[PDB]
């Protein structure tokens, strides 16, 4: 869920998620996908074409289990399809850690709609 999605943002990044990145680029956080302004951007467009392939659960709503141990995420849950929401949860926490370095506040509240249209996942 957006729970689970937004502990593991401040665990690897130490950014509060909706603050940071809920609202970033054309692919973090509301809305849909478009073509990226930058490298945390192009994150989160990889994270919401590996939602797609979640048919069997909710990205949104459904809760799975995970640890934070050692400074790293383990997805711990066996629910198939939670499982791979975890590991796509776990994929952009870590992709949005190692684009801090070129992280950009002006992409912070960005006017979404004149994004362009997204190529294919
Ligand atoms: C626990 C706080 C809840 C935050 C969950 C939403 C996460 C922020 C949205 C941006 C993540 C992304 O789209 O890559």
């Amino acid at each position: 869920s957006l729970l689970e999605l937004g502990k593991m943002i401040l665990q690897e990044t130490g950014k509060n998620a909706i603050t940071s990145y809920g609202s970033y680029g054309c692919n973090c956080g509301w809305g849909h996908r478009g073509q990226p302004k930058d490298a945390t951007d192009r994150c989160c467009f990889v994270h919401k074409c590996c939602y797609k392939k979640l048919t069997d659960c909710n990205h949104k709503t459904d809760r799975y289990s995970y640890s934070w141990k050692n400074k790293a995420i383990i997805c711990e849950e066996k629910n198939p399809c939670l499982k791979e929401m975890c590991e796509c949860d776990k994929a952009v926490a870590i992709c949005l850690r190692e684009n801090l370095d070129t992280y950009n506040k002006k992409y912070k509240a960005y006017f979404k709609f004149k994004c362009k249209k997204p190529e294919t996942c």
